C-alpha cells in the first residue's frame, strides 16, 4: 500500500538539534543552577518551581516560540489545555476527514465542541470550508491518521493563518524527529507527551504563543497542577537524547524494510514504512500467521504491547497488532499484518526475531 511518512532526521540533522537544545539549557541555567536537583512547590510570583520556569523557557527557545508551559496529563493533557486556551465550550473546531484521536475526541466531548470537517489534503477545500464555516479554532495532526494522508504540515498550517484561524497542533511521536514541529512552521501551539520523548510520566508540553501560554499558566492555580523541578529536569534529560536516538532508529527502519524487500524472509509478502502513527513498519505475511508471530515474538524478546509508546522503558522493538482505525477499514488485515516499532534494537535483531518466530509456528 501507498503511504507518506514524515521526513526523517539524519545522524547529523540530529546532532545539530541536540546540540542546540543544549545551548539553550546553557544559557538559562549558570552551570552551579542545572546541578541543583529541582525545586519544588508554589514558589512566589511564578506560582510553579523557578527550575519548571527555566525549563519552560528553555523548551520555549529551543522550539523557536514564545513561550511554553509543562502541564500534568502528558499528551492528552497538552491538547486539552491548549485547545481550552483557544475556544470555549459550545464553539466550533476544525478537524481533518479522518480519525479524531480517540482521546482528543474525548476533550471535544467534554467541552461541547461542534466539529467541522475538511479534507486536509486538499487546500482549496480547506480554504473554502474555513471562509464559509467560519471556525473558531483548528487542531491538526503532525502523524499520519490514515495512509492515504499526504499534507504538508506547513501549507495546511499557513492556509488556517491567512484566514486567521487560531491553530494548535498534535506533534506526538514527531518531536525531535522531523525538522518542524507546528509552533516552528505556523501554529499558535503545538502540544506533546514528553513521556513519549524518554521523559517523566504523566508530562506534557504546551509550546508556542505568550497569550495563549499565560492563558494556560492561569487556570493551573493548584499545587497539584504543576510540573516540580525535577519532573522538569527529566524532561530536558529526555529531550536531549531524543533526535539522536532516534535518527539510529529511523536508520534501522530503513535497513530493516531493504533487507525485507529483498527477500530477507521468504514468508513475507509485503513490507512498507508508514507513520501508524509514529514511523514505523508494517509486515504483511502471505499467510495469516500475524497472531501465531506476534506470540512466538514476545518469547524471544519482543515487547508485545506499548507504554508510552517510546518511552524511556521501551528498549527492545515492539511487535505489535494493526491500530484499531486501519482494522475498522481493513477487517481482513489483522490476520496477516503486524507493526514493528524497532526501538533500541537493530535490524539484524528484529530480523532474527521475525525469522525464529515464524520458524517456530
Ligand atoms: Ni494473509
Amino acid at each position: 500500500m501507498k503511504t507518506f511518512p514524515l521526513q526523517s532526521l539524519t545522524i547529523i540533522e540530529a546532532q545539530q538539534k541536540q546540540f542546540a537544545l543544549v545551548d539553550s539549557i546553557c544559557r538559562h541555567f549558570p552551570g552551579s543552577e542545572f546541578l541543583t536537583g529541582g525545586d519544588l512547590g508554589l514558589t512566589p510570583g511564578l506560582n510553579q518551581p523557578r527550575v519548571t520556569q527555566r525549563v519552560e523557557q528553555v523548551l520555549a527557545d529551543a522550539f523557536h516560540a514564545q513561550a511554553a508551559a509543562l502541564v500534568q496529563g502528558a499528551g492528552t493533557g497538552a491538547i486539552r489545555a491548549g485547545l481550552a486556551a483557544l475556544l470555549k465550550p459550545g464553539q466550533r473546531l476544525l478537524v481533518h476527514d479522518a480519525p479524531v484521536y480517540p482521546t482528543t475526541r474525548v476533550i471535544i466531548e467534554q467541552m461541547g465542541l461542534t466539529l467541522i470537517t475538511v479534507d486536509f489534503n486538499d487546500l482549496s477545500a480547506l480554504k473554502q470550508v474555513v471562509d464559509e464555516q467560519q471556525p473558531d479554532a483548528a487542531l491538526v495532526q503532525h502523524t499520519r491518521q490514515q495512509p492515504q494522508d499526504s499534507y504538508v504540515l506547513a501549507d495546511v498550517l499557513a492556509t488556517l493563518r491567512a484566514a486567521g484561524v487560531p491553530a494548535l497542533t498534535d506533534d506526538n511521536y514527531a518531536v525531535m524527529k522531523v525538522a518542524r514541529i507546528g509552533c516552528e512552521c505556523g501554529a499558535n501551539v503545538s502540544t506533546f507527551s514528553c513521556f513519549k520523548l524518554f521523559g517523566p510520566e504523566g508530562v506534557g508540553a504546551v509550546v508556542g504563543d505568550a497569550d495563549v501560554i499565560n492563558r494556560i499558566r492561569a487556570t493551573l492555580y493548584s499545587g497539584g497542577s504543576q510540573i516540580q523541578g525535577a519532573q522538569a529536569l527529566e524532561v530536558l534529560r529526555g529531550l536531549v537524547f531524543a533526535p539522536v536516538m532516534h535518527a539510529v532508529q529511523a536508520g534501522v527502519s530503513e535497513r530493516l524494510l531493504a533487507l525485507l524487500n529483498g527477500g530477507a524472509v521468504p514468508e513475507v509478502k509485503s513490507a512498507v514504512i508508514a507513520n501508524a502513527q509514529s514511523k514505523v513498519l508494517i509486515v504483511e505475511f502471505h499467510q495469516p500467521i500475524a497472531a501465531r508471530v506476534l506470540e512466538e515474538a514476545q518469547k524471544r524478546g519482543a515487547l508485545p504491547y506499548p507504554v508510552g509508546a517510546e518511552s524511556k522503558y521501551e528498549i527492545p522493538p515492539l511487535f505489535y497488532r494493526l491500530s484499531g482505525t486501519f482494522r475498522q477499514a481493513n477487517p481482513q488485515s489483522e490476520h496477516c499484518a503486524i507493526r514493528i516499532n524497532p526501538n533500541r534494537s537493530g535490524e539484524e535483531t528484529v530480523l532474527r526475531i521475525l525469522r525464529e518466530s515464524i520458524a517456530s509456528i
